[PDB]
């Protein structure tokens, strides 16, 4: 039997997974979007459902100024005795902490602070003799040698226990991180990353009979990587391993499916899945020998998307995120009944700070997205649409604005210093639908007078403008619903009766 | 003594370097550019001053339909009995060629086809008992195996003798190209590009007692690379060497200095040096032990920028490349003494085919670049100015045109499939001064109306949108004077007085 990678296609960066029985949960890192850290089941390691985030209320999320390069970094997920425990980063704060739930149905804790423990990538491991242990990287703010540090901890007071150490350097690959310490048949192993998260990405492993070492590097390492190589999978790593409770081994990991040349990918870092086999020395082996591929073959794991909103419901589905926390007040699901409504600021796409959208990953190439909106600007600056959004200097959208006194339906684009109003026609009607057909080079974006169903092609953008290596941070393409008066409040209200997600 | 990296600096990659005698030869890469494959000359290694062009005429250098993904690939240069030797391959015919010349201040010979002969990176290698080797890579028309492949050639009739063989498939990396031999103490020496000419560039060697083989693989391979580090030099190789007449051993190769995260350049690649040591079991350490830097120390090599053209010369400097072929009758230095005249066609440079352009590299990134135009265009299609240009998708302008009746100074970029005006003023005089100012992250675009000497800062552009990670292909920005009918040939003639390029 087969899978394909990934196995959480789109978004879903820095896979951290935990077995507990029979089921398997896993989370991602999720940058400056609201809700954080969404989470994952699954019985097969294959096929996951979200069951909704980690991150849902303020004093959890702190998100004034995040960016796609700040915000929430990797999340670590671990169980002892009956409490999930997750730890992860705040690089806007600076801060670690650890939230827990008995009930992944139910909400997480307030945040345990650990004070004093810097870096990026904190994980857990709970050891056979009771012990905790604390691993993650150097202190930007202190300036430390690059590597992994650990320390015991107390999970009650987020304390540290005894004293923080350096336990491993890596291999001498770049930025040595996501760092996962496990003990196997008498040997700890840690497990991290290097080179860093684009092309040079790379697993390495080292062992110690001891938990703070001396590590000695497995002499195969890089142990999974694609670097060097022009497989459609790139800028793997980020490994979490996990045992299946039929006794194989397992690691997921993050990838990218990059298009062009050069490389360049825009659905973000997607959750892969391979095998694990240990050597007879005692050596961890990922994959074909250190290299995976787009369809594997599944061992003996039980092997087994069309999205319609129509905002009926009075809670959000758990497709939705904000740009950072959202202003609550500017969006209702009982103002009027079966729509959403939606209140726009001062604030644009192009700004950081809380403007007013709701969006949802791009997790296929090939999809068709739809929106309709009911909107009569008052005003030349007033704007509401639907958006692909990359980042705050990389965003396409098309939407019914006015000029001079004229309702016009527009495509504009902001990609880097350049903001342009593509194509612009007058418009006579109080709803509209707006389209956007995907394909893995360019966007193409329609619009549909409802009550004729006449439809027009206004544009189309490219693709490859709105990736990652083009606009910078660590995040995934998002389609968005938005509002604005561009520079004042929107003094009219955005109506969305519904949004349809239909991949190909 | 130190010397700094990179030793040339600009679009000039796939470097190979020929000594004779006291004195160093070097070529570089050309794509769609005229006159194609740089020639510079050194006594040092470190100090290289550029002689002129290997390709000039037409019948050497058949670049229709050559974009900056094709054209003219990795060149080398050796020297046998007083004859050197140049083989490239044209990307866009897919043919291989060697050029000869006895005397590098003349012109070299027509082509020498040498049919049969596929791949890219073809190299010779002149043997101590007389026979000559022809080394190649794998022939993508043909759809053979990843590899180097080899025959003995007689250069005469530019036709192998006996039989194109595979001698190595390389470490494993992708692409294993810009193969050398060279034979050094006894042993025959394969050095060979793995990774992609990107982030996974890197040097490989392998050796063997007879020219054909088998080769073993270098057990520290790969010898160079920068790979999976945040080194300020990227995609490290594509190496030749060379021994000093001092005795000593160095490579010539090429690196990118890439800026932004993730990492993006648009000065091209560069060429490199570092020196070599011989193991005691008989192979080559590249650098600080297969890495370098900016810094380097010189070992015992000797050590030791304006640029102004008014021209008045009726010969066009060294500095100066086309896009493809010139068409010749549309530039003049004749037909107004001491300046160039350039005569617009309805190509426009969002075109591949012959616009009408010239220009030079960005080699520095701090630079001032200045031109003055005459320029009075009769229609609203015409136009004519200064171009910061990376290819048909990716190039910025400030001009001089007309629109509905009155002329305007403009700035205009193409990115991607975005065309737009960026800003547009009312200009009254005959000429015009433009003037670019250059730093790491973006162009000031100034203009000066000449008798009054007043400066008007008309717009900025980003460099990220022009690298090559943005744009496409294997170059690096060019800046250039240029002359269009936007659709239809221009009916106005354009002057340029000078060009300055002042480097910071
Ligand atoms: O995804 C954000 C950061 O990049 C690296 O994957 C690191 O492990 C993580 O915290
Ligand atoms: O620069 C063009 C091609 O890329 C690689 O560097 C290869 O060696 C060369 O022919
Ligand atoms: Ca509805
Ligand atoms: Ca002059």
């Amino acid at each position: 039997m087969e899978y394909s990678n990934p196995v959480i296609k789109g978004f879903y960066p820095d896979p951290s997974i935990c077995r507990v029985g029979s089921d398997y949960y896993l989370v991602t890192s999720s940058f400056q979007y609201f809700p954080g850290v969404p989470i994952f089941h699954s019985t097969n390691l294959i096929n996951w459902n979200k069951i909704g985030y980690c991150l849902i209320r303020p004093s959890q999320l702190m998100l004034n100024n995040a960016t796609n390069r700040s915000g929430i970094f990797a999340p670590t997920l671990r169980y002892h005795e009956g409490i999930f425990y997750l730890i992860t980063t705040n690089v806007t704060l600076k801060k670690n902490f650890i939230v827990m739930s008995e009930d992944l149905q139910g909400e997480w804790s307030e945040p345990i602070w650990i004070d004093g423990w810097g870096g990026i990538d904190p994980s857990l491991f709970f050891d056979n003799d009771g012990k905790v242990y604390i691993t993650g990287t150097n202190d930007n703010a202190r300036g430390e040698e690059l590597g992994i540090y650990q320390a015991e901890i107390d999970l009650k007071k987020g304390s540290i226990i005894g004293e923080r150490k350096l336990i491993w350097k890596g291999t001498g690959g770049s930025y040595p991180e996501a760092p996962h310490l496990y003990k196997v048949n008498g040997w700890y192993y840690l497990l991290i990353a290097e080179g860093g998260t684009e092309y040079g990405h790379m697993v390495t492993v080292a062992r110690s009979k001891y938990p703070f070492g001396p590590f000695e590097s497995c002499p195969f390492n890089p142990i999974l990587t694609h670097r060097s190589t022009n497989h459609p999978l790139q800028a793997i790593g980020h490994a979490d391993i996990v045992q299946y409770h039929d006794g194989s081994w397992w690691a997921v990991f993050h990838g990218t499916r990059p298009i062009s040349y050069p490389p360049k990918h825009h659905l973000g870092r997607e959750t892969c899945l391979a095998p694990i086999k240990w050597t007879d020395d005692g050596w961890p082996i990922i994959g074909y020998n250190g290299r995976i591929d787009i369809k594997m073959d599944a061992g003996y794991l039980p092997v087994k998307e069309i999205i319609e909103d129509d905002f009926n419901s009075d809670i959000f589905s758990t497709d939705w995120n904000f740009i950072q926390n959202p202003r609550l007040e500017h969006y209702s699901l009982k103002g009027r009944p079966s729509w959403l409504k939606m209140r726009g600021t001062e604030k644009t796409l192009n700004d950081i700070n809380s403007p007013t959208f709701i969006g949802r990953r791009q997790e296929h190439f090939v999809c068709n997205v739809s929106t309709l909106l009911e909107f009569k600007p008052n005003q030349d600056n007033e704007e509401a649409g639907l958006t692909v959004y990359m980042n705050e200097k990389h965003h396409y959208e098309i939407a019914l604005t006015k000029k001079n006194g004229r309702i016009n339906v527009v495509l504009k684009k902001t990609v880097g210093d350049i903001q342009v109003v593509v194509n612009s026609l007058e418009y006579f009607s109080n709803t509209i639908i707006f389209s956007i057909q995907a394909n893995p080079e360019e966007y193409k974006f329609s619009f549909v007078d409802p009550n004729t169903g006449q439809t027009y092609l206004l544009g189309t953008g490219l693709t490859t403008l709105l990736s990652t290596e083009v606009a910078g941070g660590f995040t995934g393409v998002y389609f968005g619903l938005y509002a604005t008066g561009n520079g004042k409040v929107c003094t009219a209200p955005a109506f969305f009766d519904w949004f349809k997600y239909i991949p190909e």
